[PDB]
């Protein structure tokens, strides 16, 4: 397990995909200032302020940027500046051994899913769905409160993960939670960087800014892969800026069609991850979900 | 490897809409495309969802599976062709009558999202399927080089061919683009070239199709396992550099480039380079990190016109250096 975040710690930032520190410099300054005011140090990665159009730099440059943070014993938390699309490119080049030797808090969302799941797959260390620097800290106080509740404060177990969630299909499930951004999962599936989904797992999926056609494809991807024959429950995040194509059907309704009446507890409009504010939550740990009463509890420790 | 019977003049082509409802949204282009093939003497059997509308799709998952299965099970149908793709063909996969197909092999053809079904049917039955025309985009009125697409279609599906069979490079090709003021598309016609990105030769089973669509079936029983020596055929269209980098890295991290003997990359219609002035094959080269796999790019089996009809699941020799692709074994009887 990673060490708990402490006041005054150093948060390392890196840009594994979009060059947001170049394209949104004022929001970037605002976000740094917010965390600095709280007492944290910010170690800016080597691609901060650089621009290569749709990305911050080459595949090798981005892997170097992240590896420098992983190898630095003074960095306690590694946070993406933002996602994008291209984090999966780094996966073959990350120093998993250095991470496993000195586990730290790896946090982000959306495209960062590729790294969160990849590090967990390679090392067994829980990683965290939670804020990215520029979108989340660039309302902010609520996001920060949750960040601290999960990463810094001691928590008695079970740890209730709180947030208008929807009881789509009633029931309860207990198992290891696995998932993240579903579109991003389709860029790592089948590889050594995707943890194997196992019987009894609780599936966490979210997407944002997509359309009904795209999400049907993604849900059917899971179905034809047998995922719904294995998982004990499903937690579906809110889908901000969803384009329903005129159908009037919500994402969960499309999922229900794909499931063809298979009775799996399903809690939807969960507050992760493209929402403001957002929950900070570990992946790869035991959870109990209650879809009927709209609760989620973490059942084992996720930090030291 | 069991094989479909060759297409014959006067055969019945069944059409189905596994995703976008083009027969409802563009009825005129649909009728012109249908007319093109009727005038060639083919019969066109319209699937049950012809003329139906369900927003981004033609009908429910179950309705679409029923539509396709009726064609598969009909002994009068020799060839099954998608009206168009979209995004949602993979939904049908659990529900297709693979047993009926296996025992009455027929020609299954299309492209883009239809990749899900072409690869699924090959995976489950071992019968070659065909990356080639879809009714409305390929034979619709104002599509360019239609007679060349049709000639390629007959060459692969109807005519007997001596082996090895050379897949001839078209002399000319076209893309299409539409501005904000005009209501119909502009088409840019140009001399063709295939690109020897990385010299060499490779012989193996050709497997692939639309890369974006492959990410909707990967890991499932409907994706054929890529084996040592395979030739990877990949195309995408209308994407941006970020999207294709993700797709190429997806293959890389899956070890695909540690397995395949060669790569055939289709043209990328209306690629958005994000201001980089980089071509898709250059992004692929970065991902490959100097692993020097023979690589032939700008192959005409994609969204540009004309379109070659290519069997999937058969042995091919690709010569990237001399820009040739030969099919080495029979794909129809």
């Amino acid at each position: 397990l990673p060490k708990s975040l402490k006041y005054g710690d150093t948060i390392g930032i890196y840009s594994p995909s979009s060059p947001v520190t170049y394209t949104s410099p004022k929001r970037f300054e605002r976000a740094k200032s917010y965390l600095l005011q709280k007492g944290f140090h910010i170690l800016e990665g080597s691609l901060t302020g650089r621009y290569d159009y749709y990305r911050s730099g080459s595949i090798q440059e981005r892997a170097k940027e992240l590896n420098a943070l992983i190898r630095n014993p003074n960095v306690s938390c590694i946070m993406s500046t933002i996602g994008g699309m291209n984090s999966n490119s780094l996966l073959p080049y990350i120093d998993y051994d250095a991470f496993q030797n000195n586990p730290k808090i790896m946090i982000g969302y959306s495209d960062a899913t590729a790294l969160l799941l990849g590090i967990y797959a390679k090392t067994g260390i829980p990683t965290f769905y939670g804020p990215a620097l520029v979108p989340s800290f660039g309302f902010v106080d609520d996001t920060y409160k949750y960040f601290l509740e999960t990463l810094l404060h001691d928590q008695a177990l079970p740890y209730n993960i709180k947030q208008n969630w929807i009881s789509v299909t009633n029931g309860q499930a207990t198992g290891r939670v696995i998932g993240g951004n579903l579109n991003t999962i389709q860029g790592i599936w089948g590889s050594p960087y995707m943890p194997c989904i196992q019987e009894g797992d609780i599936l966490f999926i979210e997407d944002s800014s997509k359309d009904a056609a795209t999400i049907e494809r993604s849900f059917s991807f899971l179905k034809i892969n047998g995922v719904f024959d294995k998982v004990s429950g499903i937690i579906l995040g809110k889908h901000e800026q969803f384009d329903d194509c005129g159908t009037n059907r919500k994402p969960y309704e499309i999922l229900l069609e794909v499931l063809q009446n298979q009775r799996i507890p399903l809690l939807a409009d969960f507050d992760c991850c493209h929402t403001h504010p957002m929950i900070t939550m570990p992946i790869g740990v035991q959870v109990k979900m209650d879809a009927t009463n709209k609760t989620i509890h973490i059942l084992e420790k996720w930090k030291i």
